[PDB]
This record gives C-alpha cells, sequence and structure tokens, in this order.
C-alpha cells in the first residue's frame, strides 16, 4: 500500500522515513496469473522495492546477454533469513512508541513487510548490551540452582520476541549463541580476556556448561518459545586472544570437538530439547575447511553435529571458494548456514551511514555469493541500532539495516533493509537453489530459486553503473526480456507450467 518516504543524509542513496503515523508497506503478496511475471526493482537513485508486471514471451532472438534457468540442476534447501535480537536491538526498540516499534517489527516480520522467518537470540550478554553479565553469576553453583533469567530477558528480548511471532505467517526459528560462560567456569575467570573453561572435557566444568545450555532452553521453554537450534559458542577462536576486549570463551577446535563429543552432544540428547540441532563454528570463514577437518571426521562428535555455522565481517576480503565451496566438497551432507552478517565494524569507518548504496550492494552481494556457495540461510547482526551503532559497552559499533532515532520518534530503513528483503520476501523456507547460466561475460551478479510450489524467484544485483540488457529464459514457459540499470537489485517471480 504505502511507498518509501525518502530522506538524504548526504550519502550516495536514501533512507526510508518511518514514524508513528506512516512506514512503508507491500499489499498482501499475489503471484501474477500465468504468461506474467513480477518484477521488484530498488535503486540508488531512489525506487525501493517498487513493483512491475511483464510478460512471459513464447520466443526470444537477439545476440544479447541470456541467462538460462536450469530447474531440474538442484542445489542446497533453503533454511531461511532473519537477524539477531541482541540487547541493544531490544532496547532500540523498545525505546519507539507503541505505533512505531509495531510497524518497526511489521517491518521484519509480516507479509506487509519482508518476512524475516529467524531470530538469534543471544544466550546472557554480549558486546550488543549494557552490562555484563550471565544466567549463573554464584559462584560455584556447579548444579545450576540459582540459574535465571533477568529482566534483558523478561521484559525486553522474549516479549519482542512473541511479538514477532504473532506478526509472521511464515513459521519461525530461533537460533541460540553464548558469548561467554559464568567467569567461576574459565580460566582467567573474566568474562572477556584470553581464557576458556577450566578442566578437560568430560568434567565437571563442562559438565556444567553443558548443562546451563539445557537451563536455559528449559527457561525460555517456560515462556512457551522452542529453539530450532544452537550453536556452540559464539567466535570460539576469539576467546584464545590475549586483550579480547569483551565476552568470549576460547576452544580450539580440538577442545570444541571433544565438548561436543564429551558434553554438550550426549546432554543434549539426554533432555526434551532433543530436536533442538547442534551447529559448530559459528565463527570466520577463513577457518575453514581446517575446523570442520577437525571436528567432523571424529565420529563420536560427528553424529552430534547438524551444520556449520558461518560468520561474515563485509568489510573484509575473504574466498568464498577455497572456504565454504572446499567445505561442502569435503563434507556434502553437513549443511553450511550463515549465523552473522555486520557492516561498518571497522574501526576507523562510519558505523552508521545512513543511505550508504554500498553497504546495500555489500549486503546483497554476500547473500548470493553465500546461496552459490550451498549456505542455506543468512542472518543479520543487530534487527536495531541507535544512530551511533550502538548501544555497545565496549562502544564496538556497527551499522544496521534499521537505525532508530529516540529523539524524533522516527526510525530509518536503510538500503540494506532491501537489499536483504530482496531475498528474505520472496524465498521461503524450503526454497532449492537452481542453476542459473549465463551466455557470456557479464558484470552481474545473480541467483536463481525454485518454491516450495514451483515458483520460480531470481535475484539480479548490478554493481555496475551501466544498464545492462538482458533476458531470462525458462525452458518449460517462455522468456522475459528486462533490463539491469547500473546500481540496482531486481527480484522477478513467475509461475512455471
Ligand atoms: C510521520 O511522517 C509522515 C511523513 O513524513 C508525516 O506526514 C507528512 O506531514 C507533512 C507535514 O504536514 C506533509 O508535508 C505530508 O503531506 C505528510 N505526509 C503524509 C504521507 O501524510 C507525519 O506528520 C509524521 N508523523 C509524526 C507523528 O511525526
Ligand atoms: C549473472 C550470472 C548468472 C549466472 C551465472 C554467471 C556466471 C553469472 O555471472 C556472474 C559473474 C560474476 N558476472
Ligand atoms: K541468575
Ligand atoms: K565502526
Amino acid at each position: 500500500a504505502r511507498p518509501c518516504i525518502p530522506k538524504s543524509f548526504g550519502y550516495s542513496s536514501v533512507v526510508c522515513v518511518c514514524n508513528a503515523t506512516y512506514c512503508d508497506s507491500f499489499d498482501p503478496p499475489t503471484f501474477p496469473a500465468l504468461g506474467t511475471f513480477s518484477r521488484y526493482e530498488s535503486t540508488r537513485s531512489g525506487r525501493r522495492m517498487e513493483l512491475s508486471m511483464g510478460p512471459i514471451q513464447a520466443n526470444h532472438t537477439g545476440t544479447g546477454l541470456l541467462l538460462t534457468l536450469q530447474p531440474e540442476q538442484k542445489f542446497q534447501k533453503v533454511k531461511g533469513f532473519g537477524g539477531a535480537m541482541t540487547d541493544a536491538a531490544a532496547l532500540n526498540i523498545l525505546a519507539l512508541s507503541p505505533p512505531a516499534q509495531n510497524l518497526l517489527l511489521k517491518s521484519y516480520f509480516s507479509e506487509e513487510g519482508i518476512g524475516y522467518n529467524i531470530i538469534r537470540v543471544p544466550m546472557a550478554s554480549c558486546d550488543f548490551s549494557i552490562r555484563t553479565y550471565t544466567y549463573a553469576d554464584t559462584p560455584d553453583d556447579f548444579q545450576l540452582h540459582n540459574f535465571s533469567l533477568p529482566e534483558e530477558d523478561t521484559k525486553l528480548k522474549i516479549p519482542l520476541i512473541h511479538r514477532a511471532l504473532q506478526l509472521a505467517q511464515r513459521p519461525v526459528s530461533l537460533l541460540a549463541s553464548p558469548w561467554t560462560s559464568p567467569t567461576w567456569l574459565k580460566t582467567n575467570g573474566a568474562v572477556n580476556g584470553k581464557g576458556s573453561l577450566k578442566g578437560q572435557p568430560g568434567d565437571i566444568y563442562h559438565q556444567t556448561w553443558a548443562r546451563y545450555f539445557v537451563k536455559f532452553l528449559d527457561a525460555y521453554a517456560e515462556h512457551k518459545l522452542q529453539f530450532w537450534a544452537v550453536t556452540a559458542e559464539n567466535e570460539p577462536s576469539a576467546g584464545l586472544l590475549s586483550g579480547y576486549p569483551f565476552q568470549c570463551l576460547g576452544f580450539t577446535p580440538e577442545h570444541q570437538r571433544d565438548f561436543i563429543a564429551r558434553d554438550l552432544g550426549p546432554t543434549l540428547a539426554n533432555s526434551t530439547h532433543h530436536n533442538v540441532r547442534l551447529l559448530m563454528l559459528d565463527d570466520q570463514r577463513l577457518l575453514l575447511p581446517h575446523w570442520a577437518k577437525v571436528v567432523l571426521t571424529d565420529p563420536e562428535a560427528a553424529k552430534y553435529v547438524h551444520g556449520i555455522a558461518v560468520h561474515w565481517y563485509l568489510d573484509f576480503l575473504a574466498p568464498a571458494k577455497a572456504t565454504l565451496g572446499e567445505t561442502h566438497r569435503l563434507f556434502p551432507n553437513t549443511m553450511l548456514f550463515a549465523s552473522e552478517a555486520c557492516v561498518g565494524s571497522k574501526f576507523w569507518e562510519q558505523s552508521v551511514r545512513l543511505g550508504s548504496w554500498d553497504r546495500g550492494m555489500q549486503y546483497s552481494h554476500s547473500i548470493i555469493t553465500n546461496l552459490l556457495y550451498h549456505v542455506v540461510g543468512w542472518t543479520d547482526w543487530n534487527l536495531a541500532l541507535n544512530p551511533e551503532g550502538g548501544p555497545n559497552w565496549v562502544r564496538n559499533f556497527v551499522d544496521s539495516p534499521i537505525i532508530v532515532d529516540i529523539t524524533k520518534d522516527t526510525f530509518y530503513k536503510q538500503p540494506m533493509f532491501y537489499h536483504l528483503g530482496h531475498f528474505s520476501k520472496f524465498i521461503p523456507e524450503g526454497s532449492q537453489r537452481v542453476g542459473l547460466v549465463a551466455s557470456q561475460k557479464n558484470d552481474l551478479d545473480a541467483v536463481a530459486l525454485m518454491h516450495p510450489d514451483g515458483s520460480a524467484v531470481v535475484v539480479v544485483l548490478n554493481r555496475s553503473s551501466k544498464d545492462v540488457p538482458l533476458t531470462i529464459k525458462d525452458p518449460a514457459v517462455g522468456f522475459l526480456e528486462t533490463i539491469s540499470p547500473g546500481y540496482s537489485i531486481h527480484t522477478y517471480l513467475w509461475r512455471r507450467q
């Protein structure tokens, strides 16, 4: 129904302004009739997921560029898209007025929004927190009698999480990850700094750390929230670095391997939560394939790991083929999942850039590259941040698809938000990536998938300044003549007979 209200802040494109009385929204989703394709277009010049429709044609002639769908060439099935309800997300969101708060959650979780079906929940406090705490701060409580949830959980996250679920018609999957244990389980006795669990997998400390995961799920189950999956540790390599500035817990791969095999997996297997999946790694892609090689070649650990979670810092370059591609090759049955993405992490960089097309382009290119290397899911970091990229208790600010302006009761939908929605809205859970062949060398980036119901979705990204005319062929159905303007992203949808 409602278009974008664009404001500029002096970066390359615009944000969409939402408040207590107005937000950009889509109508209830329909597909076009057979013979007709839908095209959603966003541009640096200002367009924001503007729907257009075109005929699907029987013949095509040209020398021009041709993308030909390979609908019977099938890759991964997609789990979904989401972001993280961190403390700071929660705080930003609840600092808005009920109406603005509600249009923000609509924005992400509703079919008038961009159809998120994943929420990552930090287990207690991380850097995007204002207190340091765990659920079990009383020292030497090995049986976790004094384990409990504080208000960060019971008043901010859990209520917002239930609200996001009410708005979504898609089933929504929660993912948990802890940053640190209680300090009294750690070699260095602090939430941060170099250090890991004391003792050895199998022992009291390790069994207590694994019983903490069960208490965590037990406690969220009291509030009627079930988890789809947990990671074994957020960025386990962080806790191995001297000076590490915020909450962390260090594992070598050998250590994570043993802890999964002897403690966490078994502990989880013998709880009511045996159906929660366990994801390993939950760190940067350059740790692959070596980490998977260490963990998944051990059969006692291997039988507990459902997938491998990877982190993307889009500020930084790293190979995709030699890491994700190699890991898929060695371990094709284990799924790959992107649990965290973020832009603007570099201290020297403006944390929040209101209107950056470039950072939107970065989000899309990453999702595409992820999809091309067999990853089944992509999860953004903080759902909402302030205009500083906070709050963050060690001043570790970063960008977010949504920026809250509490003083004006306003929030701003960045280009990022739309780049991500070009995927999240139009690829439901159980979609399968299919193949896509380009007839010639070209500057586009593209991905094609098939809906559970057999409908086609292709997203095309133009990072170049030039308007590339092109054609998409569906062998069964016909041709789509179109164009990919410089600095644009499009998503195409159609029914297949
Ligand atoms: C929320 O934002 C909308 C859009 O910016 C505001 O409505 C606009 O108000 C200005 C000034 O009266 C007019 O130029 C426009 O005609 C209005 N646009 C629309 C779409 O109604 C609205 O006043 C803002 N609300 C609050 C509470 O701040
Ligand atoms: C747009 C496109 C679609 C399918 C296959 C290829 C290789 C392709 O080009 C990617 C290349 C980076 N420009
Ligand atoms: K407690
Ligand atoms: K920064």
